């Protein structure tokens, strides 16, 4: 399957970035949610799920076809949470009917990052949306209960390599798990994009304890917690030295994510040769606003 990129009619910079600056605005907005987290980490979250649809072997899934909008994929059991990201873009929506479903929820997970304090992360335009029979199965997002290897074979399907992964999994410093949407619970509240998600890989003392779901996580003193998966990190060793390269370089952790979530964002998308060069929003603090 070919998605190529299609940018909404007579739309420029300027355009995304009011669009930008609109996400932006209501994250500073409604900063209640979440007992004070705010919806930044869902965000980030939503845009990733509707991202990791994709299958490399078949252009299935993917952010493009903004596929997320339709029953099955609203309800997989894995998004469970999700839907109050979508509410949350829902007026957003409103606003700017001519933005598609999917650069909707990619810049949400852009504009999210950014505002967060976290790395620039350039961001493409053209996802065009695509019917309900394009609405990839329930099964495709990765479980938590499992080791480095099912880590590093589901990822394959991503066309990510170790670095890749080790960097996406760098988001796990936002928000919060909910025992209700997942099994799993605790992680604190934070809302800053930071490289300590290795850090406390590294410096807590972990302990593998059973949740009230009766799933094991493991949970440290100080409030942080890691899934099976995101602990697999430093079980093995190629996770293990990049999680310490990140862990003692901000910048780099930074750079990599970036890279990594644009890709993300972007997998199964064709860009023409005369498409747009990426965009780079400016944030609100730059701005003035
Ligand atoms: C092996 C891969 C991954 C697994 C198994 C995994 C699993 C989970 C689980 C179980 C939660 C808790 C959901 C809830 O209870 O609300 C969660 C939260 C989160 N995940 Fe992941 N995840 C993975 C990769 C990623 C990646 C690649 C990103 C983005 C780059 C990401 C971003 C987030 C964020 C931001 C949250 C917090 C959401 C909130 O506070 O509402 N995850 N993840």
């Amino acid at each position: 399957l070919v998605h190529v990129a299609s940018v909404e009619k007579g739309r420029s910079y300027e355009d995304f970035q009011k669009v930008y600056n609109a996400i932006a605005l209501k994250l500073r907005e409604d900063d209640e949610y979440d007992n004070y987290i705010g919806y930044g980490p869902v965000l980030v979250r939503l845009a990733w799920h509707i991202s990791g649809t994709w299958d490399k072997h078949d252009n299935t899934g993917g952010s493009y076809g903004g596929t997320y909008r339709f029953k099955k994929e609203f309800n997989d059991p894995s998004n469970a949470g999700l839907q109050n990201g979508f509410k949350f873009l829902e007026p957003i929506h409103k606003e700017f009917p001519w933005i598609s479903s999917g650069d909707l929820f990619s810049l949400g997970g852009v504009t999210a990052v950014q505002e967060m304090q976290g790395p620039k992360i350039p961001w493409r335009c053209g996802r065009v949306d695509t019917p309900e029979d394009t609405t990839p199965d329930n099964g495709r997002l990765p479980d938590a209960d499992k080791d480095a290897g099912y880590v590093r074979t589901f990822f394959q399907r991503l066309n990510m390599n170790d670095r890749e992964v080790v960097a996406l999994m760098g988001a796990h410093a936002l928000g919060k798990t909910h025992l209700k949407n997942s099994g799993y619970e605790g992680g604190g509240a934070n809302n800053v994009f930071t490289n300590e998600f290795y850090l406390n890989l590294l410096n807590e003392d972990w302990k593998l304890e059973k949740n009230d779901a009766n799933n094991e996580q493991w949970d440290s003193k100080s409030g942080y917690m890691m899934l099976p998966t995101d602990y697999s990190l430093i079980q093995d060793p190629k996770y293990l030295s990049i999680v310490k390269e990140y862990a003692n370089d901000q910048d780099k952790f930074f750079k990599d994510f970036s890279k990594a979530f644009e890709k993300l964002l972007e997998n199964g998308i064709t860009f023409p040769k005369d498409a747009p060069s990426p965009f780079i929003f400016k944030t609100l603090e730059e701005q003035g606003l």
